[PDB]
RNA sequence: CAUUGCCGCGAAGCUACCAUCCGCUGGAUUAUGGCUGAACGCCUCUAAGUCAGAAUCCAUGCUAGAACGCGGUGAUUUCU
């Protein structure tokens, strides 16, 4: 059909500032800063009023409408990232074999250990991104918290954690073991 | 002498899974499982982007070295 103007809107809160040249998108606020390089999409990006940032596509077919709400909504997690935070909780799932998850170093690389995952003697190591700030939750039982700036790093990292710890051989409706992320948040939510 | 006459042992050399030694580790991926995320206010591994990952692939390594591919360097003829 090739849409004329597709557009959206971008609410930059008070204490973020938003600086975009070509297409690369720095981000910053109260909890750090955020870079994307959005040089593969062809957008433009405009500034109304300092608190709202438009985001337009002009003569664009209906992928390329498509990715316009896309860009929209990884600024708006940058934005939140640096406002608010991301913060990702897992549970630890297990039959009759404990998991023994403690933070870990190897030459200064910050990795996570998980020891007995099945009675497995293989020791399993996820590194930890950076910015991902990793704390064991006390008076919860069995759970990891992944904290950081960025959602893509911070949901990786708990995909990871997830994908290193997957049950070989067995029926995985009954073996049912694991670290699963039970609750996608922010840190500073109430 | 017996077309190495025959028999036992027999060094050297050659040799035998009939004897010993030795046979490397990184990256990119497939299937697949994911993250973020629209389309399609939700959802979604996919569309943009991105993670992991096979005895696969490509390097590392190993063999040859273009006899018309290349480099460094030595000496370059007389009482002739
Ligand atoms: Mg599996
Ligand atoms: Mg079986
Ligand atoms: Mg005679
Ligand atoms: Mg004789
Ligand atoms: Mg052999
Ligand atoms: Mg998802
Ligand atoms: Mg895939
Ligand atoms: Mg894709
Ligand atoms: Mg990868
Ligand atoms: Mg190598
Ligand atoms: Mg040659």
């Amino acid at each position: 059909m090739k849409y004329i103007q597709t557009e959206q809107q971008i609410e930059v809160p008070e204490g973020v500032t938003v600086s975009i040249k070509s297409r690369i998108v720095k981000v910053v606020g109260p909890r750090g800063t955020l870079t994307k390089n959005l040089k593969h999409i062809d957008v433009t990006f405009t500034k109304v009023n300092n608190q709202l940032i438009k985001v337009a596509v002009h003569n664009g077919g209906r992928k390329h409408v498509a990715a316009l709400r896309t860009v929209k909504s990884l600024v708006d997690n940058m934005i939140t990232g640096v406002t608010k935070g991301y913060k990702y909780k897992m549970r630890y799932v297990y039959a009759h074999f404990p998991i023994n998850v403690n933070i870990v170093e190897k030459d200064g690389a910050k990795f996570i250990e998980v020891r007995n995952f099945l009675g497995d003697k293989k020791i399993r190591n996820v590194p930890v991104r950076d910015g991902v700030t990793i704390e064991f939750s006390t008076n919860v039982k069995d759970e990891i918290v992944l904290s950081g700036n960025s959602v893509e790093d911070v949901s990786q990292n708990a995909a990871d954690l997830q994908q290193i710890c997957r049950v070989r051989n067995k029926d995985i409706r009954k073996f049912l073991d694991g670290i699963y992320v039970s609750h996608k948040g922010f840190i500073t939510e109430d």
